[PDB]
């Protein structure tokens, strides 16, 4: 299909190759192509990629397409009317087939098969009735399938794979005729007696027959008449169009068997060829675990009678059947599953079987081989038992038997003219040969001393005979011999390798003598007769020796070896990756001695080594794939254990770099012309474009012969600069100068920024600069100012046309682009490398200072002008193009879209439109699609360029002063002057969006880059001043207003909802006033600026400071004020009706006023300006003053030592006589000017304060103080912001405050209520200004009467109105703030000691009032109104803290609607707020004095307890945040005759707070009557409601997903999820609110037992079953299955786990007082006849649906979950309740739950059940599974005898309700004095006196089954299981002993088993029955009981063999039993 960038060089490179061929092949006429295609029968050289023949498959594809729509084969997911019964004709069947045939050859030798397109046509040359064509198809169908799983591939499943009528084709292709049958008088038939003078056909065979409900038959002797195509056309008629294709399959069957005809054996070899061809398909695509049923079951005589074909010999059976059977079994093993199976049908265990004799049988036809010589049969098997040998445990019954000494003389044949076979036996060996101890072996049968003799004769004889040498004829070579020997003796040489890494010095000697050293030699004599790669492994044999053995070396200088390679290094080289590679280490070899050292110094060695990377090809193979890098880390370890070498490497790279420049040639092109108007470019919006069909960009940079080498060597330097080297030096002998230039090259395109090479030496010149910092940074300053200045043509053009569209169609365009890129390049590399905020150092910009000084300001000007055009540059192409082209062309989708930075934003389409690339291009988009995506990087790169100089010291704060400081200032200035001349042009009308960008560029430049966490910009304070004092603002201004006017005048409009920016007018008109209002408001801001505080020894030739930021904040404060009047005068705003405004310029203006009147602190009478021309002693001094004589000191000296003010020149005192009658040269200048600028001019009047305080006035008593009631109806949304405003204004003047309120609300009655229009929004006004603290206390009697007027006219079906949340708001703000912990005072001496701080007041509400509301709120129907219900549970919850408002709530009925509320709202987002309140409200029900009383004696108790004078008071106070609130009276209670209170203080005052530990006298209680009264509550119908809704839920189809869910596929993070469906959400609120009440509290389970459908009344009614067997029967009852579906499954898993958590939850334990405590052991009366009805329950469902075997049947599935709940119940745990139950509790809760088990016998009534489990069942195994388990769980406890759901808890859910509502978490101050009265008057007082005076003045083997059950037991160990589920069978059997009763039998069973069952196949069943019969106990085998198809005597005794080792392995005392008498 397509691949990566790089890779399509290299394949465009090869494309090259074969070019003849390809040519010889396609301009051919297609009768020579089927005649060409017949000669290519074997292929003499390596592999050949398809992508090569890629044409010439296109080319068989066309031929044949066409006959597939002859025949009209071609078949449609839309029509299915499949084909009529006629098979293609026999003449096209060499045609279709011949070039398929080709096809098949192709595909096995080469490789890459991957791209192969054309296999879906393959599926219309299917639906053929003739069979050899469909063998042929399924032929190569079956390559494919290998391709599909040779390793790994189950993708493009649209091509083949899910094309559902493929699937069952190739099924009912398989299955037919199926394997050997079960003839009356005849064992099996096997089919290889087909050929055999024996057993006849089972004539059944031989007979027509096929039904469904159609049914036709017809024997033998009736097909006579009738041809194929006569039988397929009578039969079609009757049978339905969809069927006939097993017609087709067994019709031709059947025809074959009605006669003998000599080519019917040739249909039956077809046919069954198919059969096992599409086995093979079969398992390659199906897994394992279906195919085990799914075919193998309905034809299990597979496996036997397959490896019947392939011995060998055996002159009958067909040759090519044999090939296909040798490839089916090559395919079935590849995975783990079938390949023990393979062995033990074939014999590879026993030495003489199959595997070890076939061998010998080759080797005995090598000897001779003059007859029947096959060898791509053989090669087949050595890849076969190499597959097997890879699963460990398979091959080690390999090894032993014998194999190496069968193989080994396989090989050691001399003379042997077959030597195809030897290399992929050597293979397998090498591949077999890994341990250490099969190396022993075959050495000890003399295999070393083998293949360095046999190599050696291969060699000698290589050179004997020019007559051989048959080399390739269409390739690229370098051997030029014969492949087959080239890949012998690297098979031969690769053994060798491989083998010399074991010990060495054996290898080594034995290497030494014999004719071996010198035969090497000859390789390297000539490589023109041998190839390439071997010298790769003569060097590397020679390398690793020498490495081996140091003192060997003398005996390699002799024999020619070692000279001959020295004096030859530049004879070796070529274009070869592994060879290239390895030389660093070659040369690290023969340089270990001093003579190899000196003759490397000398020689000219090194310098070759390096070098030949100037060629393209060299340098391509190695392409800097991580291969380069390699070269690179490998040539610093040669320098790196060599020192003597340093010298000599780095002159190989110095002279290597200055020859580089030479090539660089001008190559391949810029652009193109169009094809008409010969123009680069567009002309109009409206035009005709034609299209093209190619990549959508041009990807240059390779196949340029100069990209790759610059890749491959900035490669290599890269991969040298890692950590250290030589390359430290390379600038010591080199000069920076030179280096740039193999960068930087004349004519790069346009894509050259964007490559490895740039970012290559982006780090290496890193590293560089790390060490050398003045090397390399004036230069490239320099090279950048050149190349600024030699660009002037366009770069000073006019600025009101498109200069590229002004001279486009002639060759100066060429010129204009080339040095564009040329620019983008440098400024690519200089903004990441060297100008970068993130790299500063204080010697850094030391270089920009003395650069700048040096130079001077000359680049300034370049950059502003580049700037400039470039953006303006970018939109005349908009506005003269068919701009549905400029989303085709958009530039940015590429690397670095970090859309932070100025220039882009021009959507025309919605951002997620897609991808929309490539959809339409042409000649035009090419030119375009560079044309704008240069100008789009150099725009960004020029803005961080000119921030990255804008903030120098600051930055790093590094305290500059003198010449340093003193530039600072003018490079400010000379940056700051320079961006405002252009906005200054560039008029609004006609060019809008250059006004947009050009203001965020201000935006961006002007602001500091991200920095900090999360604060968005800190604007810079010297650039906003010297953008001010020198005109700054008032260039907005003035554009304000015009926008404001272009936009007030637009045509109510739409605007609320908007997004992606376009060129729709009003957005554009409008976008710019964000962007400025938004600037203008930054500076304002007291915190959005950066403390640069100065004039302070800055200019101090002044007084005051008027610091740069308090002082700037005055004057645009003074400014825009004017304008905001101005335009209220004006019929603008603050008037008149409608909204005439966009809705957030509101915010903005808002936000200003809140602004305009934050006075900080200051008054101001005047401001300087920072002028540094004249600065402290300034520069005016030294150019005229100071001048003759130059007393720089001097006068520097008596400026400040002395008065610094410089009074001028004269001739007073210390002057030369020549300064006067020469300092008389001026007029004025410096004198009353020396001051800079204190004012020049303003906006209206005056701006240095007292303009404000004057004009705060005149607004102040103008229009909204005293008309926002006007505006405010016009603007609703918005009303969260317009108090603000308010509350800054009234603050800084006097303090009516609460008068505004009042006057609101004198309002507010006046509302007329009837209206919901200024009632709802001003109720919020009142409630938002009552919400601030400080206006909260004097304001009683505007409170007491809200709530009057609430009281009447709310009329309680006042639900469904708006103004009615808002309302319940204001009233929740003033209960909840009202009914704290009442409040408390103390009195009675209570010792203050430092006395508490106190608290503020509060409005306790009166108590009637409250009664009315709630008996006026607790009323409503037909709720629908989303927020009034968010408000309705949030008041309600708070009444709950009482008791007989919960009764009344619960006989309320609202719930009984607010539930469905929540169905009536389900895509909302609070619905989560809307649940939660809801869970705790319900919570809050049910509970009850007593369970609060323990569960906070459980919460203080562990406090007081705990060791994470403890438990500081004002420490836990505010952690009992869920604590107290609930109950305060009670925790006060409990909390009070506890703890004992310690430190009662020297003085008895308390000066501390933490309380004692425990009660240290503690106290005696009691309570009781209520533990009948747990219960009861007459069933308030809270369970019964939510049980109905989820009945009523749980039948409404919560399966089907959303219809659609759009690109669910283009998710985010994960899909899948159970969420959607609402009901899903539904039930699963349900499922939480019954898993936690149920569990939690205690009365729930009660209701949750008696339910019923119709309420039914009267004490304890009945216990009913109507809710355990719905929760076990009726749930999950829904019929699904429909294929795979994740989304199904994840579902019904969910609701099954939480189903299961409901049950187990059923039976746990509620938590309580019993906490803290040991426990022993007790039943609950009531819970434990709880315990038993709920066990009841189960065992009942266990014994249904076990008889009544069709009830077995559909039961499975309850089954399977229904066992599994007993495990989960003896086990306390549940899958997500893990945190809801009392840990410590649970002792008793195990001891219970299986004494009662016993009690019933549940293990007993297991057995039972677990009988009668027919095992031949699929179910069998899944079912014996889940029971084992659980008796182990059984027994274990019993040894003691003597997705991203979240669930919470009691204690916790209280935070929640605690933190919703008031947060401040110190209100324990209003309790804190209450415990006081108590807390210590006689608790410190009684109990210290008491103590403390006084004190001074002293001072079982039991039966745990029955003997007819583990018989039943016994029923194991018999299903053929895999591993590891032994060992739970293994650990039940060994703790299911110490039953004495048991442990006599229970072994007796097996012994009986081995002694009389594993004899033969006639025994076994004569055990199984009878320990069947032991199961079902009745008579003795009065029925048969069938084997299950399996379980051969074998497996029978190796399960056994391995029980009975794991058994003994454990009994200490079982050992003495099984040797002895019995005793009978």
């Amino acid at each position: 299909v397509l691949f990566t960038r790089c890779e399509k060089a290299r394949k465009e490179k090869l494309a090259a190759g074969y070019k003849p061929l390809v040519d010889y092949l396609i301009d051919c006429d297609t009768p020579t192509f089927l005649e060409r295609i017949e000669a290519i029968q074997e292929w003499d050289r390596s592999r050949d990629d398809l992508y090569v023949w890629i044409p010439i498959l296109d080319r068989m594809d066309g031929l044949l397409l066409k006959v597939a729509e002859k025949y009209k084969y071609k078949q449609d997911p839309k029509k299915e009317c499949e084909v009529k019964l006629v098979e293609m004709e026999a003449h096209d069947v060499d045609y279709c087939l011949k070039m398929l045939k080709f096809t098949r050859r192709l595909l096995l030798n080469t490789e890459n098969r991957f791209v192969y397109s054309s296999g879906d046509v393959l599926m219309y040359l299917l639906n053929c009735p003739n069979f050899t064509i469909k063998l042929a198809v399924m032929r190569i169908l079956a390559i494919l399938g290998e391709r599909f799983v040779i390793a790994r591939e189950k993708i493009v499943a649209h091509n083949i794979f899910g094309d559902h009528n493929l699937r069952k084709k190739t099924l009912k292709l398989a299955l037919s005729l199926s394997s050997s049958v079960m003839d009356e008088d005849g064992e099996h038939f096997s089919l290889v007696d087909l050929y055999f003078d024996k057993k006849k056909v089972p004539q059944k065979w031989r007979k027509l027959r096929f039904t469904h409900i159609k049914k036709v038959t017809m024997t033998t002797q009736e097909l006579c008449e009738h041809s194929l195509q006569q039988i397929f056309d009578k039969g079609m008629a009757l049978l339905p169009a969809e069927s006939w294709f097993d017609f087709s399959i067994k019709a031709s069957v059947a025809k074959a068997f009605s006669d003998d005809s000599g080519e019917n054996i040739d249909l039956r070899n077809i046919i069954i060829e198919t059969k096992l061809n599409a086995i093979a398909f079969v398992n390659t695509i199906f897994s394992p675990p279906q195919v085990s049923s799914k075919l193998f079951e309905l034809d299990p005589y597979a496996f036997n009678s397959l490896t019947d074909l392939i011995s060998l010999s055996e002159t009958k059976i067909p040759k090519e059947l044999r090939t296909d059977a040798l490839f089916t079994l090559e395919c079935i093993s590849l995975k783990h599953v079938w390949c023990s199976d393979i062995i033990r049908n074939l014999g590879g265990n026993i030495s003489h079987g199959l595997l070890f004799q076939i061998l010998r049988y080759i080797a005995k036809t090598l000897r001779e081989a003059t007859d029947e010589i096959d060898e791509e049969y053989n090669v087949r098997f050595f890849y076969l038992i190499s597959n097997l040998a890879d699963v460990k445990p398979l091959h080690e019954s390999l090894f032993a038997a014998g194999l190496i000494p069968t193989l080994l003389e396989i090989v050691s044949i001399r003379n042997c003219p077959y030597k195809r076979t030897l290399a992929s036996a050597t293979h397998l060996l090498e591949t077999f040969i890994d341990n250490s101890e099969t190396t022993t072996e075959f050495i000890e049968n003399d295999g070393f001393t083998m293949l360095i003799t046999s190599v050696a004769n291969e060699i000698d004889f290589t050179l004997a005979h020019p007559e051989t040498w048959q080399p390739p004829k269409y390739s690229v070579v370098y051997y030029s011999i014969s492949f087959r020997e080239l890949a012998y003796i690297r098979s031969l040489l690769k053994l060798v390798l491989k083998l010399l890494s074991t010990d060495s010095g054996d290898r080594i000697r034995n290497l030494i003598d014999s004719p071996i050293l010198v035969s090497l030699k000859k390789i390297l004599e000539n490589k023109l007769v041998f190839g390439l790669t071997l010298i790769t492994y003569t060097l590397d044999v020679v390398q690793k020796v020498i490495n081996s053995e140091p003192t060997i070396y003398p005996v390699l200088v002799e024999a020619g070896l070692i000279p001959y390679v020295i004096d030859n290094f530049p004879k070796l080289i070529g274009p070869s990756a592994e060879l290239l590679s390895l030389l660093p280490d070659v040369v690290s070899a023969i340089c270990l001695n001093p003579e190899g050292l000196k003759q490397v110094k000398e020689k000219g060695l090194i310098n070759n080594l390096f070098d030949f990377l100037l060629d393209a090809d060299h340098a391509r193979i190695l392409t800097g794939g991580d291969r380069s890098t390699e070269y690179g880390t490998d040539i610093d370890e040669l320098a790196r254990h060599y020192p003597d070498l340093k010298a000599n490497i780095v002159e190989a790279l110095c002279n290597v770099i200055r020859k580089m420049p030479s090539t660089f040639r001008n190559e391949r092109e810029f652009l193109f012309t169009s094809p008409k108007d010969q123009k680069y470019f567009f002309h109009r919006k409206n035009e005709e474009i034609l299209t093209d069909k190619e990549e959508h960009e041009p990807a240059y940079w390779e196949l340029l012969d100069k990209g790759t080498m610059l890749d491959t060597f900035t490669s290599v330097l890269f991969g040298m600069s890692l950590g250290n080297g030589s390359f430290s030096q390379v600038p010591q002998h080199l000069e920076a100068r030179d280096f740039l230039a193999i960068i930087f090259m004349e004519n790069p395109p346009y894509e050259y920024f964007t490559s490895v090479a740039i970012s290559n030496v982006t780090e290496v010149l890193q590293y560089l600069d790390e060490k050398y910092e003045d090397y390399a940074f004036m230069d490239v300053m320099k090279v950048l100012n050149d190349q600024l200045e030699n660009l002037n043509d366009f770069l000073n053009s006019p600025n009101d046309r498109s200069f590229f569209l002004e001279r486009d169609g002639e060759n100066s365009v060429r010129s204009c682009h080339s040095k564009l890129c040329r620019l983008a390049a440098i400024l690519n590399i200089v903004t990441n490398v060297y100008i970068d905020l993130t790299t500063l150092s204080c010697k850094r910009i030391m270089q920009i200072y003395s650069y700048f000084d040096k130079r001077g300001f000359s680049l300034i000007k370049n950059l502003k002008l580049l700037f400039q055009k470039c953006a303006l540059e970018e939109m005349y192409i908009r506005q003269h193009m068919p701009d549905s082209v400029i989303t085709e062309t958009m530039p940015l989708p590429i690397v670095d879209v970090s859309g932070d930075g100025p220039p882009l934003q021009i959507y025309i389409d919605d951002p997620k439109k897609g991808d929309q690339k490539g959809k339409i291009t042409s000649v035009k988009t090419r030119n375009t699609l560079q044309m704008r995506t240069i100008l789009y990087t150099l725009q960004s790169n020029t803005a961080i360029l000119f921030r990255c100089f804008l903030r120098l010291s600051h930055s790093r704060n590094m305290d500059l002063e003198h010449k340093d400081l003193t530039t600072e200032v003018h490079i400010f200035e000379n940056v700051v002057e320079n961006v405002i001349e252009m906005l200054k042009a560039t008029e609004l009308e006609g060019h809008l969006p250059y006004i947009l960008v050009l203001l965020n560029f201000n935006t961006f430049v002007f602001t500091i880059p991200k920095a900090s966490p999360n604060s968005t910009e800190i604007l810079q304070t010297i650039p906003a001043y010297i953008f001010y004092q020198k005109g700054g603002y008032l260039l907005y201004l003035h554009i304000i207003r015009d926008l404001f006017t272009r936009m007030t005048k637009i045509k109510l409009s739409s605007l609320d909802n908007i997004n992606y920016i376009d060129e729709s007018n009003g957005i554009l008109t409008l976008s710019c006033l964000i962007n400025a209002l938004t600037f203008y408001n930054k500076s304002m801001q007291t915190e959005t600026m950066e403390n640069v505080q100065s004039i302070g020894k800055y200019y101090v030739s002044i007084d005051d400071d008027y610091n740069i930021m308090k002082a700037l904040t005055v004057p645009i404060k003074v400014m825009a004020l004017a304008m905001i009047l101005d335009l209220d005068k004006s019929d603008s705003l603050f008037k008149t009706q409608s909204r005439n405004v966009p809705y957030s310029v509101f915010k903005q203006l808002l936000s200003m006023l809140k602004n305009i009147f934050t006075n900080v602190n200051i008054y101001t009478k005047e401001l300087y300006e920072l002028h540094w021309d004249l600065i402290f002693p300034p520069i005016k001094k030294i150019s005229l003053f100071e001048q003759v004589g130059i007393p720089g000191d001097v006068a520097a000296n008596y400026l400040t030592d002395t008065g610094d003010d410089l009074p001028a020149d004269n001739s007073i005192g210390l002057f030369s006589p020549e300064q006067w009658e020469k300092y008389k040269k001026l007029i004025g200048e410096d004198k009353s000017i020396y001051y800079p600028q204190p004012m020049q001019a303003q906006y209206y009047k005056g701006c240095s304060s007292k303009e404000l305080d004057e004009l705060r006035d005149t607004f102040f008593n103008d229009g909204l103080p005293s008309r926002i009631f006007t505006v405010l109806p016009f603007y609703p949304k918005l009303v969260n912001a317009f108090a603000k405003t308010l509350l800054q204004i009234f603050t800084k003047y006097d303090e009516p405050t609460e008068v505004f309120a009042g006057r609101i609300l004198d309002r507010i009655l006046e509302t007329d209520l009837d209206d919901p229009a200024t009632l709802s929004s001003l109720i919020h006004l009142f409630g938002i200004f009552l919400n601030e603290k400080y206006i909260y206390q004097k304001a009683s009697h505007l409170m007491q009467r809200f709530i009057e007027y609430l009281e009447k006219s709310l009329k309680p079906e006042h639900v469904n109105t708006p103004w009615f949340s808002k309302a319940l708001y204001v009233y929740e703000i003033i209960l909840a703030k009202s009914e704290l912990p009442h409040l408390e005072e103390l009195s009675k001496d209570v010792l203050l000691r430092y006395p508490l701080l106190s608290m503020a007041k509060v409005f306790r509400i009166p108590d009637p009032m409250k009664q009315k509301l709630f008996d006026i709120l607790i009323r409503v129907s037909d709720i629908s109104n989303f927020y009034s219900a968010l408000a309705t549970s949030r008041i309600l919850i708070f009444y709950s803290r009482d008791e007989l408002y919960a009764n009344n709530i619960a006989r309320s009925g609202i719930l009984s609607r607010l539930l469905k509320v929540i169905g009536s709202f389900q895509k909302l987002d609070k619905i989560n707020f809307l649940e939660s309140s809801f869970l705790l409200l319900t919570r809050r029900c049910f509970e009850t004095t007593e369970n609060v009383d323990a569960l906070i004696r459980a919460e203080i108790n562990r406090s007081f307890t705990a060791r994470p004078a403890v438990r500081e008071l004002t420490t836990i106070l505010e952690e009992k945040a869920h604590v107290v609130m609930r109950s305060p009276s009670q925790f006060i209670d409990v909390l009070c005759e506890t703890a004992r209170f310690h430190e009662f203080d020297d003085q008895g005052a308390l000066v501390d707070y933490s309380l004692k530990r425990f009660l240290g006298e503690r106290d005696k209680n009691t309570q009781a009557s209520s533990t009948e009264k747990s219960d009861i509550y007459e069933r308030t119908g809270i369970m019964h409601l939510l049980l109905s809704q989820l009945m009523a839920a749980s039948e409404k189809d919560w399966l089907s997903e959303p219809a659609n869910s759009s690109d669910l596929p283009e998710n985010k993070k994960a899909q899948l999820d159970p969420s959607r469906n609402p009901v899903c959400a539904y039930m699963i609120f349900l499922l939480k609110l019954l898993v936690e009440l149920v569990s939690s509290y205690n009365q729930c389970k009660f209701e949750f037992l008696t339910f019923s459908r119709r309420n039914t009344y009267a004490e304890r009614p009945r216990p009913r079953t109507t809710a355990i067997n719905f929760f076990l029967y009726r749930l999950l009852d829904k019929p699904v299955g429909t294929d795979h579906d994740k989304h199904e499954a994840k579902r019904r898993e969910v609701i099954g786990m939480l189903a299961r958590s409901v049950i187990i939850g059923f039976l746990a334990t509620v938590q309580d007082d019993r906490t803290t405590k040991t426990d022993v052991k007790l039943a609950d009366p009531h819970m434990n006849f709880i315990r038993k009805f709920a066990i009841e329950a189960i065992i009942k469902a266990i014994r249904n649906a076990t008889s009544s075997s069709k009830l077995l049947e559909s039961n499975h599935l309850k089954l399977d979950m229904w066992f599994r709940i007993i495990t989960s119940m003896v086990y306390v745990q549940a899958p997500y309740l893990r945190q809801l139950l009392d840990s410590n509790k649970v002792e008793a809760d195990q001891y219970q739950l299986c004494k009662l088990v016993i009690d019933l016998g549940l293990p007993s009534v297991i057995t039972e059940a677990m009988a009668s489990i027919d095992l031949n069942y699929p179910f069998s195994k899944k079912i014996f599974n889940v029971a084992v388990e659980a008796l182990n769980t059984i027994s274990s406890t019993r040894n003691n005898f003597s997705d991203g759901i979240i669930l919470k808890s009691t204690v916790s859910r209280w935070k929640d309700i605690f933190d919703m509502f008031y947060d401040s978490k110190t209100y324990a101050n209003c309790i804190i004095p209450t415990v006081i009265n108590r807390l210590y008057k006689v608790s410190l007082a009684l109990q210290k006196d008491l103590e403390n005076k006084r004190e001074q003045e002293k001072l079982y083997f039991a039966p745990l089954i029955d003997r007819a059950g583990i018989a039943s037991l016994m029923k194991s160990v018999f299903i053929s299981k895999p591993y590891i589920q032994r060992e739970i069978y293994h650990e039940l059997f060994y703790r299911l002993c110490s039953s004495k009763q048991n442990r006599n039998d229970l072994m007796n069973t097996f012994l009986f088993i081995l002694s009389e069952g594993i004899i033969d196949q006639h025994s076994l069943e004569k055990v199984y029955n009878i320990i069947s019969s032991r199961a079902m106990g009745h008579a003795k085998t009065t029925t048969v009981r069938q084997l299950p198809s399996d379980c051969t005597p074998l497996t029978v005794a190796n399960q056994t063999i391995e029980i009975l080792q794991s058994l003994i392995d454990a009994d200490s005392r079982l050992k003495y039993f099984l040797i002895a008498e019995h005793d009978n």
